[PDB]
């Protein structure tokens, strides 16, 4: 645990959130729940755009740890989550509902979803086209699905569920 903790420390210094989250999940459960390790893990979730996991973790930080760093993380989550309901997103959404077959709008909606951490919806949007037609849009739908996954990373549980999804239906 002792050195591992400096591994986390070292990894955060360097912006390796996803490695850092990996080392975290290897600590004891006791050390995992230490309030400073929680903040660390919260910062990692947020830098990796897992805002829902971040918010639900942040909601268990006890008072004695409601730090300067915790405050700034609250404020970050609140700014991110406002940015996820834009008029822009709204319009593309109403527009895709009325043009459900326009695959090229779906790719753009998805890329905008992704830009604000609405990645579950981004990938579910695309997934719904791909499991009917892997070629959808001259393979432009599979690709934007694929850039979203790789953008996300290997630790990401949403990325991992859709990777498995897509893989299971490859010819």
């Amino acid at each position: 645990d002792e050195q591992l903790l400096k591994q986390v420390s070292e990894l955060l210094q360097q912006g390796e959130h996803a490695q850092a989250l990996n080392v975290i999940q290897t600590l004891s459960d006791e050390l995992q729940s230490r309030g400073d390790v929680k903040l660390a893990k919260a910062d990692c979730l947020l830098e990796t755009k897992q805002f829902e996991l971040a918010q639900e973790l942040l909601a268990t930080i006890p008072l004695e740890y409601q730090d300067n760093s915790y405050k700034s993380l609250i404020a970050k989550l609140e700014l991110h989550q406002q940015a996820a309901e834009s008029p822009e997103l709204k319009r593309l959404e109403q527009e895709l509902a009325a043009n459900p077959d326009n695959f090229e709008l779906a790719c753009e909606l998805a890329v905008q979803y992704n830009q604000v951490g609405r990645d579950e919806e981004a990938l579910e949007l695309l997934w719904n086209i791909l499991k009917v037609n892997l070629g959808a849009q001259d393979g432009e739908v599979k690709k934007t699905f694929m850039d979203i996954l790789s953008a996300l990373g290997q630790g990401n549980a949403i990325a991992s569920k859709y990777r498995r999804q897509l893989y299971s239906i490859l010819y």
